[PDB]
RNA sequence: UGGCGAGUGGGUGAGUGAGG
RNA sequence: CCUCACUCACCCACUCGCCA
């Protein structure tokens, strides 16, 4: 009704190894249009795989007028980074409490700027469970992986 | 003082490679 | 699902360093 459901996944095969490939994969329901795999630009890691596949999603429910979504990921680092640590980061300058920068910076600034304007339920997606959404958007983005950069 | 690096302990969750 | 070998990066504490 009111909130939108919505599963995302960032994979990255080769992640840490010498030819790494990203993909984004956001599931909306069986045959809806909007489901998409997308290759992910940028560096080819999984963290940021795991954060742009929630930006495209906040992204696309803007185009539908949708500013309430359930948004499903396996991704606590995304998650916590979200709800919990660019509020700090704002406040200290990008540090980690290692004391280092931020490698991912500019993505968390990407979804940072996406969910504002948005009420967003951040679910994490519990290991195993058998949640065929979340399945579903872990094929379209071992899809995404295999399209040209 | 201001920048980096390599590690250790404890956590949070992911992403892989070779196999069977 | 199991074995072996990994990174991605955060939360919290620490250690030893390199640079100006």
């Amino acid at each position: 009704g009111d909130f939108v459901v919505v599963y995302t996944d960032g994979c990255c095969s080769s992640n840490g190894r010498r030819r790494p490939r990203a993909g984004i994969g956001v599931y909306w329901g069986p045959g809806h249009p909007l489901n998409v795999g997308i290759r992910l630009p940028g560096r080819q890691t999984n963290q940021r795989a795991e954060i742009h596949a929630a930006c495209k999603a906040i992204e696309q429910a803007k185009t539908q007028n949708i500013n309430k979504l359930v948004l499903y990921t396996n991704s606590m680092f995304t998650i916590n980074g979200i709800t919990n640590w660019v509020q700090g980061w704002k406040k200290n300058g990008w540090k980690t409490s290692a004391g280092k920068e931020v490698i991912n910076k500019e993505d968390f600034v990407a979804l940072e700027r996406l969910t504002q304007g948005m009420d967003i339920q951040w679910m994490h997606v519990p290991g195993h469970s058998g949640f065929i959404g979340n399945e579903e958007a872990d094929r379209l983005a071992r899809e995404g992986a295999k399209q040209s950069e």
